[PDB]
């Protein structure tokens, strides 16, 4: 059919790490996608993972195109924006609203994990949702493969955001991949059922974190959290990543099977 390879690009939806993201529009099905456009190693890599990426909580991958020096990268388009923006500055969100978005992330990230992939940017502003409210987990910069051939890598570079960082990337020279990525799921579940950021960042100075690992939970944002999730953050914010509850155990626990609104 002649023009279905053509897309308007219509506005922009952001400028994420590396470049801007903006809606596409097919000009023959008017299809609606998103496209990071990049003015070019490190995106080789990033194409790459994207292209294993086949999961409901994932961002799916359609394809890329150089033009010149430009690359575009086609994706799937969340329609409803970011998880970001549904948070409400000191308060969050419903608790069961909070519970559905947790249980998705989980399913996303195990997900992930299960094909070597670490995320190491877990937040709110690329946790991304569709029409329905789906959460889709989004930006693969920083992601990289921590398992191959069944052997496990450890890693040593230190990334991602300071609030959503384990404090073991901040003490240790290397560490396992995996309860990074628990770690700050725990941190974007206490900002959706508080409205708030725990801590600047989980070291020894952080008057805050101390706080927390001093078991100060009627301060907050933890006196806002409810007795149950804040049991199951009690388990995901643990200072030893050896110590930290796994996904298959955080699946285990009574606020994640608990029926709620
Ligand atoms: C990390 C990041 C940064 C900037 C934009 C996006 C982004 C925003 C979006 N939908 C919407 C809908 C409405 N707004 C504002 N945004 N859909 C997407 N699909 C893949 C994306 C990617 N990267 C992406 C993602």
């Amino acid at each position: 059919v002649p023009f279905v390879e053509d897309w308007d690009l219509v506005q922009t939806l952001g400028e994420g790490a590396y470049g801007e993201v903006q809606l596409a529009v097919n000009r023959v099905t008017e299809e609606a996608v998103a496209v990071k456009i990049v003015d070019m190693e490190n995106i080789k890599k990033e194409i790459c993972i994207l292209k294993m990426l086949n999961h409901e909580n994932v961002i799916k991958f359609y394809g890329h195109r150089r033009e010149g020096n430009i690359q575009y990268l086609f994706m799937e388009l969340a329609s409803g924006g970011s998880l970001f923006d549904r948070i409400e500055p000191d308060i969050g969100m419903p608790e069961p609203d909070a519970q559905r978005f947790f249980h998705q992330l989980m399913a996303g990230v195990v997900y992930l994990h299960g094909i070597g992939i670490t995320h190491r940017d877990i937040k709110p502003h690329n946790l991304l949702l569709d029409e329905r409210d789906n959460l889709k987990i989004a930006d693969y910069s920083l992601a990289t493969v921590f398992r191959y051939n069944n052997r496990e890598r450890l890693l040593n570079k230190m990334c991602g955001t300071l609030p959503y960082v384990a404090p073991e990337l901040l003490k240790r020279r290397e560490f396992h991949a995996e309860p990074v990525d628990v770690w700050s799921c725990g941190i974007v579940l206490t900002a959706m059922l508080a409205g708030e950021l725990p801590w600047d960042q989980p070291s020894d100075s952080c008057q805050e974190y101390s706080d927390w690992k001093e078991k100060k939970t009627y301060l907050n944002p933890w006196k806002k959290i409810d007795s149950a999730p804040l049991a199951l953050l009690h388990k995901i914010l643990v200072e030893n990543p050896s110590a930290r509850i796994t996904i298959p155990d955080i699946k285990k626990d009574r606020w994640y099977n608990k029926p709620l609104k």
